[PDB]
């Protein structure tokens, strides 16, 4: 049975930038605000804000390698809270941050980070001319995953090249995960609507605030080299750490 | 929009259980597994599981002061994983849980509670006769506020009255919050319905579970006394900590 009534029901808003909000105004620590994620068939998960406030010690192996491997002028694409920017600034890069959340934007300028608020295939658009051509590009926090569907996914590798310095690369990485039964009915339902497999259709909601319906996946590496395809970047390497694994995308003309 | 279609939809079920049991199986630590509630207008907070796992020492000074206090033979009135009437079994009591999830139930037994699955309401009839009377209930947790609405809570107060040594207390504590302009308009939705002021009705949401709408409220002290006349019991004392108190309600004839 589904909640709300008319009149008393959410709205569409910014429940990703009010989470982080909340979390970095009680210290940005653990075990203050959560992120909670809505599938279309009602799935619910949750994860804890504080991971966009935590320290390059505690995040997973694939983002401390892409942050120690990150050279040059560098985009964090789809940024967050602004945490693998933020210890690149520190450490003395030149950094950019992009995402599409007005809080999450607002947050990351708060600790520090430049940041444009932007749609990713915006980018060559409302960027200043002075900024880049970008060496290195991070796509971290399942970044691979939140490139959204095929198409989509092209469309912002497409505005990332038009942006990127010759030679540049994207650090990003991905979730190769087992199948349980429950996912498995999943992935038989989007066959029935004609969606790709792999794609689960997902919301935010906080208090009463739900976001925009957006696509995300764990895409193994072979998916990946599927979709770059028709595209001018290239499988370059993968590196495993358990289920997670670090991609490096290489351009070419 | 309200998500779900017919055939993709969440089923009725334990969340809470199944919450506690994928934290237990994870080693009870926090950011492993978190608690989601739906109000019926759709608002959305999270808690993170780990409380229900957590040691005496890191439980709100309510909850401490509850479990000091503790003498004789004790209830503990939704135990939830235990963990209030796990640490006075450690210091030699003897203690009895009672929760009404049966995935609660069984992760409090495996971490050593003895704990029967039941409504509040029913347990005059569903104790064995060698249990009890008990001499202190513990309602923990915003115990006070998930007695449910004065009826419900009536009810409840009636039933643990019946197992009850003569001078039994109940250890019990709450919330007593400021109400934000959100709350309040929540609050005329309530007053329009005929609902009592103080109550929201929520319910529980994990992956595709969801639980009962049950009746939940932060209640002052002040509105747990007009709850009190009509029944055995008697508000005797409140010590407050910031916005938390412990009430020691008194039984009389
Ligand atoms: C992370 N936070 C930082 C400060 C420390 C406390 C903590 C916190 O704020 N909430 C923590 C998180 O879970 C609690 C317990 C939890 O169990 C449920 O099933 C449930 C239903 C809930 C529910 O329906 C509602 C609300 C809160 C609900 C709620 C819960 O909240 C309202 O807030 C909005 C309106 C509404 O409908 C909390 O333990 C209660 N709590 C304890 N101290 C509190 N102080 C104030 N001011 N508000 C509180 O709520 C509160
Ligand atoms: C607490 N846990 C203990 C072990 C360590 C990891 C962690 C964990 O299990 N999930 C953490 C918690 O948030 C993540 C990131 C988060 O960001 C979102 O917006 C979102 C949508 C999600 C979504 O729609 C779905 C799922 C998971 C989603 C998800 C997220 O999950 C599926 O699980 C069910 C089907 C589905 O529709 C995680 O970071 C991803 N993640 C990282 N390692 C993983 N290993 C496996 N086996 N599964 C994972 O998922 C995973
Ligand atoms: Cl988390
Ligand atoms: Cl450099
Ligand atoms: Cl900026
Ligand atoms: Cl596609
Ligand atoms: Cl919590
Ligand atoms: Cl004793
Ligand atoms: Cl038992
Ligand atoms: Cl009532």
């Amino acid at each position: 049975g589904a909640a709300g009534a008319p009149g008393h029901e959410p709205l569409l808003g910014d429940p990703f930038g009010a989470v982080l909000r909340r979390c970095l105004d009680g210290g940005g620590t653990r075990d203050l605000a959560f992120e909670v994620v809505e599938r279309d068939d009602g799935f619910i998960i949750a994860q804890d804000a504080g991971i966009y406030f935590a320290p390059p010690g505690e995040w997973p192996p694939t983002e401390q390698w892409a942050v120690e491997r990150a050279r040059g002028r560098v985009l964090d694409v789809g940024c967050g809270a602004g945490r693998h920017g933020l210890a690149l600034r520190e450490a003395g890069l030149d950094v950019l941050g992009v995402d599409s959340s007005p809080g999450a934007a607002e947050v990351a300028r708060e600790r520090g980070l430049d940041v444009l608020e932007a749609r990713f295939t915006e980018l060559p658009a409302r960027l200043p001319d002075g900024a880049g051509p970008f060496d290195t590009f991070l796509l971290l926090g399942n970044g691979t995953g939140l490139l959204g569907t095929p198409a989509q996914a092209r469309e912002t590798l497409g505005a990332l090249a038009e942006v990127a310095a010759p030679g540049a690369v994207i650090l990003g990485d991905g979730l190769d995960v087992p199948v349980p039964p429950d996912r498995a009915a999943y992935e038989r339902w989007n066959a029935e609507r004609g969606r790709p497999e792999g794609f689960v259709r997902i919301r935010l909601r906080d208090r009463l605030l739900v976001g925009e319906w957006f696509d995300y996946a764990m895409i193994s590496p072979d998916d990946l080299g599927r979709v770059l395809a028709g595209t001018r970047w290239d499988l370059a390497s993968v590196e495993r750490a358990g289920v997670r694994y670090l991609a490096t995308l290489r351009l070419r003309d």
